[PDB]
């Protein structure tokens, strides 16, 4: 109809993802569909329509320029919904980045890292928790080195109490999630990002198994620099009123200096 559809990008229990076209003038697009069945929290626009808390969490966002997918148009049917979301070219997902590449240069996971902390801090300044932070769900524009944040189909609203209910990443969850299934929004934010920086720098994730996550020892596979690793511990505190905030990390001394996103791209994708 009105997009040209391509082939399938991904799919699973909540719906499919396709590549596709917008015909009136050729945008590269995504179109997620998303089972009425399956969504696991429903928001509300203001006019009172019940839709995907997605759809809520991306209009929220989805205002100006940022690190995070603009939600272009969505449709609704008798048994899904339909998310048309911007569509970089060429992409690459930061799971397939690192799966091709090994463990990154530091140089290179200070430019990620960074783009997905500005991400955040936008969601968060927004009203909005992802809860699903991880390499999958960051794509890489590979011409302009820009990352952008994927995926708010597990988030919520930001609030300052307790969370109860999570769908995210398991790997990724925080200890207080697996030990008492109750976490805060900000603190656990902060946990999956200690998992991502981890996962940049030795080329995967640092714990496997619950027992691994609840102690919380974390054991470097690669070569990796004193301040890194300091940081990755301070995120991955066992408490969380111990993890930094995102002021804390982004003034950490291995945060300084880092390259701008075409740099980057210079460097390391060109
Ligand atoms: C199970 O696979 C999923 C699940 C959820 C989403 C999704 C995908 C497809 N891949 C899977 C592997 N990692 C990257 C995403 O894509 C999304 C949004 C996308 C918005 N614009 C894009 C452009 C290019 C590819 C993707 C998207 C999603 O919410």
């Amino acid at each position: 109809s009105q997009y040209q559809v391509g082939p399938l990008l991904g799919s699973g229990g909540f719906g499919s993802v396709y590549s596709g076209i917008r015909v009136s003038d050729n945008l590269p697009v995504a179109i997620k569909h998303v089972e009425k069945d399956r969504i696991s929290d429903w928001g509300e626009l203001p006019n009172g329509t019940r839709v995907p808390m997605e759809v809520v969490l991306l209009k929220k966002v989805s205002s100006g320029f940022s690190g995070v997918i603009r939600l272009l148009d969505w449709f609704e049917r008798p048994d899904s919904f339909v998310l048309i979301l911007e569509r970089p070219e060429p992409v690459q997902d930061l799971f397939d980045f690192i799966t091709e590449r090994g463990a990154l240069q530091e140089e290179l996971a200070r430019s990620f890292f960074w783009q997905v902390l500005e991400a955040v801090r936008h969601c968060h300044n927004c009203g909005v928790l992802h809860r699903d932070i991880k390499d999958e769900n960051i794509l890489i524009d590979l011409n302009r080195g820009e990352l952008k944040l994927i995926d708010f189909g597990s988030g919520a609203l930001l609030k300052d109490t307790v969370y109860t209910d999570f769908d995210g990443t398991r790997v990724y969850s925080p200890p207080e999630w697996i030990r008492y299934h109750r976490y805060h929004g900000r603190s656990a934010a902060v946990w999956s990002l200690g998992i991502l920086l981890y996962d940049m720098v030795c080329g995967d994730i640092p714990f496997e198994h619950d027992e691994e996550i609840i102690r919380g020892q974390v054991f470097f596979r690669q070569r990796v620099s004193s301040e890194c690793q300091h940081l990755i511990r301070w995120c991955l505190a066992l408490r969380p009123s111990d993890r930094p905030t995102f002021e804390e990390i982004q003034n950490h001394p291995w945060m300084q200096d880092v390259l701008l996103p075409q740099e980057t791209a210079e460097i390391h994708l060109h």
